């Protein structure tokens, strides 16, 4: 804990408020991708459950110049996340070849953007023909809304398949449990990032998760934000910390299926605050849960965990794994 990234964030959401004002300041998170531009007069937003591509300006002079390179941004840029502060209106200028969304959104003609001449193309229709309004209660905002293809979220979870893999047989973790937390907790947004500061695809905090895995492994120090921020990493890690949740702090209880309920919402809200829902002893705890049958216990952890995010959450990973369960 040496960041100081404290005092940026803090004075990014005010210049956002300072333009947008209070009511309009919307922020990047989890499952949204959100990119200041423009002197912070414009927004691209891509909201990874929805999953839409909202693009709005809010500059007097000119709003279609501004929303024009906004769409032609957000489409064509490569998913470099590394590379790319949502916390900036600074130009990452990721213009790829490769986009990130290719695949994931289509033009009006129904096929996939990958150049600049169609995102142009798909810009000016929607220029055109699908421009809107609000207002601040002050200023004007311009708005192009665009739907991503349905199954985004899976062409968007194939990427990853590779990395689930293989840190799936490396750590023992069935893919399903990754994939469903993946899921849940990113909706597979690479660029994902939390208010607490966890991180990437599988929202990673460096400081808790990526201390004791790195712990783990037999690593000194900390995960690197550009660490967590490649997904092969990201997703080695949080997947190594569910194989620890398991083999170590919640190894404990005995039923297997009991355990894991205990692993997802511990994965979200840790092992302690698990344990702390049965005995605040660590053994009086496990001793509890193998006095129960697994529903019972998912029954616990959905009613009583002193969290609501995860609460909430159980029911989430547990039910994405029973889809992702078969192959
Ligand atoms: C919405 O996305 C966010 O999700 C991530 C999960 O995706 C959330 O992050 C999780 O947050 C937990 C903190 O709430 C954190 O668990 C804490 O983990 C540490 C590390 O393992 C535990 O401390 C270790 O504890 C053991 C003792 O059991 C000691 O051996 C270790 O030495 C400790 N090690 C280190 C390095 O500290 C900590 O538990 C201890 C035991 C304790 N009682 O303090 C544990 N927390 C609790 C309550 O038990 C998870 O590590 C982390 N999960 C991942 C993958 O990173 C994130 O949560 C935030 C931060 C929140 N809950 O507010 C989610 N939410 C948001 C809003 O961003």
């Amino acid at each position: 804990d040496t960041n100081g990234f404290d005092i940026l964030m803090g004075q990014f959401a005010h210049n956002i408020e300072n333009i947008w004002g209070f009511k309009e300041v919307v922020i990047a998170g989890p499952k949204d991708y959100v990119k200041y531009t423009d002197q912070y007069q414009t927004r691209s937003h891509i909201n990874f459950d929805d999953g839409t591509i909202t693009i709005e300006t809010i500059a007097g002079t000119e709003p279609a110049a501004h929303l024009r390179r906004a769409i032609i941004k957000t489409l064509l840029m490569g998913d470099d996340p590394s590379s790319v502060d949502l916390y900036s209106d600074v130009d990452d200028i990721t213009i790829s070849k490769e986009p990130f969304l290719y695949g994931q959104v289509v033009d009006n003609t129904g096929q996939p953007i990958r150049w600049e001449g169609r995102a142009s193309n798909f810009a000016d229709y929607l220029l055109k023909n699908r421009l809107k309004s609000r207002s601040n209660g002050l200023r004007i905002i311009y708005s192009v809304t665009i739907n991503m293809v349905p199954n985004h979220l899976d062409k968007r979870a194939h990427k990853y398949l590779g990395m689930v893999r293989q840190a799936s047989r490396k750590y023992g973790v069935d893919e399903s449990l990754i994939l469903a937390i993946m899921q849940t907790q990113s909706s597979f947004n690479p660029y994902a990032v939390s208010r607490s500061d966890a991180l990437g695809l599988m929202q990673v905090v460096q400081h808790t998760a990526g201390k004791d895995v790195f712990r783990s492994q037999g690593k000194s120090g900390t995960p690197s934000r550009s660490f967590l921020f490649d997904p092969a990493s990201n997703i080695d890690t949080g997947t190594a910390y569910l194989a620890m949740l398991n083999n170590v702090y919640l190894g404990g209880i005995d039923n297997p299926t009991s355990r894991r309920y205990a692993v997802i919402t511990a994965y979200n809200g840790g092992a302690g605050s698990v344990l702390r829902v049965f005995s605040n002893d660590k053994i009086q705890a496990a001793n509890i849960i193998n006095t129960m049958t697994p529903g019972d216990v998912y029954q616990t952890l959905t009613t009583r965990h002193p969290s609501a995010e995860s609460r909430r959450y159980l029911y989430k990973v547990n039910t994405a794994q029973k889809s992702y369960r078969r192959r």
